[PDB]
């Protein structure tokens, strides 16, 4: 019968993989199929949609490569009576204010941005690093207010801790991947001899992962590393290595949520009319580390690791 799309900016990360799971155990509880589509650029973008128009979708969860497109994305959608929820990134008008209009299922980004500060701080405490020889490389995206928030709210937690101010070093990342935050973070690294201790601030997981392999890249073994990624399900093939490595874990969020609950709440409005709040924040969080990551995914239903 009914046909909803689920459309992703990132289908390679594991991430959005779990999203689509989540979606697909929905449309088989709720009875309805969903199509899902990649979308990594917006012409793609505008151009799944005709696409699912014309499949005969009535709906579509997406998660769009460029905030910015939202208004088009509404305009198009309302254009085939198609209803839209975003998932993880919010849409944002002309002048980047936020589309307070399309529902949204998202983290909650601060709160989550200030675990991992704080999680960081105690590795380094844990570890007994001067803080004269240690520094913060922050690699942001900071056009993406999700990105942002994280970023932010784990600088802010680390200022909070004491971690000296002046230390805190940021640099934009081109592109939310290991190829990108990699070229950032190699700049970052030559320009500070002085470093002999780097604590990693990214978004996510592939954001902190390009950043170590970069500190590998300049000689610093893992033991003067530490990197905690953000997704949990991006880290397994990190965190499943023989070595460990200075990606000592990662902030494991749910985007079994964010995958069954967008669908249920699209399928609920689409068949029902009923109306979905606006806003949707979900605050699961629990850090995975080499010891404990098989145990808590398979606790949370993500089973193999
Ligand atoms: O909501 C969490 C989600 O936020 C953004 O969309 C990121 O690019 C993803 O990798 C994921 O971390």
């Amino acid at each position: 019968n009914l046909k909803l799309g689920f459309l992703v900016k990132q289908p390679e990360e594991p991430w959005f993989q779990t999203e689509w799971k989540f979606a697909d155990k929905a449309g088989k509880d709720l009875g309805f199929e969903v199509i899902k589509i990649a979308v990594p650029d917006g012409e793609k973008t505008l151009n799944a949609i005709d696409s699912l128009a014309a499949s005969g979708a009535k709906g579509f969860v997406i998660c769009t490569p460029d905030p910015k497109l939202g208004s088009a994305i509404v305009a198009k959608a309302r254009g085939y009576d198609m209803k839209v929820i975003a998932v993880d990134d919010q849409f944002v008008n002309a002048k980047g204010k936020p589309m307070d209009t399309v529902p949204l299922v998202m983290m909650a980004a601060t709160k989550i941005g200030e675990r991992q500060g704080q999680e960081l701080y105690k590795e380094m405490q844990k570890r007994g690093w001067d803080v004269k020889e240690s520094a913060v490389m922050a690699i942001t995206a900071n056009e993406l207010d999700t990105a942002r928030r994280r970023t932010t709210g784990s600088m802010d937690a680390l200022k909070a801790a004491g971690f000296p101010e002046k230390q805190i070093y940021q640099v934009p990342t081109k592109s939310n991947d290991i190829p990108g935050a990699f070229d950032a973070a190699n700049s970052m690294l030559v320009q500070h001899p002085e470093v002999k201790h780097w604590l990693i601030v990214g978004m996510n997981d592939s954001t902190v992962l390009g950043g170590v392999r970069a500190t590998e890249g300049q000689g610093f073994k893992a033991a003067d590393i530490i990197g905690i990624g953000i997704n949990g399900v991006d880290a397994v093939s990190e965190l499943s290595k023989a070595q460990a490595t200075g990606f000592y874990g990662s902030l494991l969020p749910s985007p079994d949520v964010h995958g069954y609950k967008s669908s249920e709440m699209l399928y609920n409005w689409v068949a029902k009319d009923v109306e979905p709040p606006k806003f949707t924040e979900v605050t699961d969080v629990v850090l995975i580390t080499r010891d404990n990551f098989k145990e808590e995914l398979e606790k949370k239903g993500l089973g193999g690791k």
